[PDB]
């Protein structure tokens, strides 16, 4: 039966309540202990659900192909409640206003030069650009061998424009990243891969080109939160006990809470990365010193159904160059049949890299800015029903070339100065639901071997 030894899981958001499921079932002789600092589980996966609304606070959704959080879906029993993204036409907007994301394209990189060429986002002279770098690439041209920024490998092939006024708000989206920090391999390595087989960028996209990409839950991410917590069948959950401090029992360790000490064999942290750094002191971490963020806010305006649609599609992103504290808006009840039935909602996102002071501010100094940028989008004044604001504090990190072999060198580091202490969340793999659901099944996997 049961071992003497014993695991506990720092932080109750996604990565640490799937890290207990999957330890439930690796080690069915060892004990499991999860401490929440906070009131609930969840994390940063909270949804609405009052007045037959089901609307998104944090993450409204996953990528599909990354199936490891389908299969944990079916798994605990909620397939059943799978529902898939709509699309319709989204639009970026810019000083100029708002455009429809061009046609004739692949991730922002033209494959079809006629239809691609109706934009109004570039200039004429622009676009001339575009064609001819795309159509006859220069031979000095070099497939990156060694990872190099996303921004570095597309601005000689795409130029200067394209990627400021397309590329980067379409693929950075809500998470508002730096396209000139990111990683190539990392986050698009198939540019690279069909580059290298068709000879050139745009052949390479024209291999790739052509019920959304997305899925989430008819009863809310927030309900699998409460479906993975049901079924734990021996974990022991501590809310309200945040971990202060890690100090050394002779090869143990002694976990200290308000409420008196844990002790641990295994231990997996889960909570934000700042806090690993300064509850581990032997260790040497600058990597994880040096990993920024920004904070986001979510203002989500609830309204009667409206007879002309404040946005005539499922969506928009807003060029950091515009006038607006808006990065981003979704027409909530467009993109999610299950969401908002009877009516309209927008859910606009503030924050971002070194920009992002309005999520420290009052509720209603958000609002008023959030409802300003809208009533200009629109074309006309908006009377919101409801409002539900929510603040993702230091939320999203700025992972940039070399972040994974960094990430295992902290690991190293921490695995030789604190045996037994194990990292797993968003900092660490992938910033996505998946991608912290695999965080913590490989963490939990590698605790196996050793033991
Ligand atoms: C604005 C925004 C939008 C996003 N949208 C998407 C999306 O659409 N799709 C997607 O796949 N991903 C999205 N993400 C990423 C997604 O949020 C993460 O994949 C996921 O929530 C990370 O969960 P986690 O458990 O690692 O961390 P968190 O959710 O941050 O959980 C950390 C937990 O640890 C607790 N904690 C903190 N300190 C302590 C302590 N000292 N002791 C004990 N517990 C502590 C916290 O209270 C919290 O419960 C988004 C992120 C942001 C910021």
């Amino acid at each position: 039966g049961m071992s003497s030894k014993r695991l506990v899981i720092v932080g109750g958001g996604i990565t640490g309540l799937a890290a207990a499921y999957y330890a439930e079932r690796a080690f069915p002789d060892l004990n499991i202990t999860l401490l929440e600092a906070g009131e609930r589980l969840g994390g940063k996966v909270a949804t609405y659900r009052e007045d037959g609304f089901t609307i998104e606070r944090g993450p409204d959704s996953y990528v599909a192909r990354k199936h490891i959080l389908t299969d944990l879906i079916e798994a605990i029993g909620l397939g059943e409640k799978l529902v898939r993204n709509n699309t319709s036409q989204a639009f970026i907007l810019d000083t100029g206003g708002l455009h429809p994301i061009p046609k004739g394209a692949v991730m922002g990189i033209p494959t079809d030069l006629d239809l691609f060429r109706q934009t109004t986002l570039l200039t004429e002279e622009e676009k001339q650009e575009v064609a001819d770098l795309l159509l006859h690439p220069s031979d000095s041209l070099r497939i990156p061998e060694q990872d190099i920024p996303l921004g570095e490998y597309l601005r000689p092939r795409l130029g200067d424009a394209l990627v400021e006024k397309l590329i980067e708000p379409l693929l950075s989206g809500i998470y508002a990243g730096n396209i000139d920090q990111m990683s190539t391999f990392a986050t698009y390595p198939q540019f690279v891969a069909n580059e290298q087989k068709a000879g050139s960028l745009f052949e390479g996209m024209r291999l790739m080109r052509p019920t959304g990409q997305f899925l989430s839950l008819e009863t809310g991410l927030e309900s699998l939160i409460e479906r993975l917590e049901e079924v734990l069948e021996r974990s022991e959950i501590r809310l309200e006990t945040p971990l202060l401090a890690i100090s050394r029992e002779d090869g143990r360790y002694r976990l200290k809470t308000d409420h008196g000490p844990e002790y641990a064999d295994y231990v997996l942290l889960t909570i934000p990365h700042p806090q690993v750094v300064q509850l581990l002191p032997d260790a040497h971490l600058p990597e994880l010193e040096q990993l920024t963020t920004h904070s986001t806010a979510t203002v989500t305006m609830i309204f009667d159904q409206q007879q002309s649609l404040p946005i005539e599609g499922t969506g928009f992103v807003v060029n950091r160059r515009a006038p607006y504290s808006i990065t981003a808006c979704t027409a909530i009840d467009q993109k999610w049949n299950h969401s908002a039935p009877d009516h309209t909602v927008l859910r606009a996102f503030v924050g971002r890299p070194g920009n992002d002071h309005l999520v420290h501010e009052s509720d209603e100094v958000l609002q008023q800015a959030v409802l300003q940028d809208l009533e200009k989008i629109c074309g006309r004044t908006l009377e919101p029903k409801q409002v539900i604001i929510s603040r993702l504090m230091d939320g999203l990190p700025a992972y940039t070339v070399g972040h994974a072999d960094r990430i295992q060198r902290v690991r190293e580091e921490v695995l030789a100065q604190y045996p037994g202490i194990y990292l797993a969340g968003l900092a660490y793999d992938g910033v996505g639901l998946p991608d912290c659901v695999a965080s913590a099944k490989t963490m939990i996997e590698s605790i196996e071997l050793e033991q």
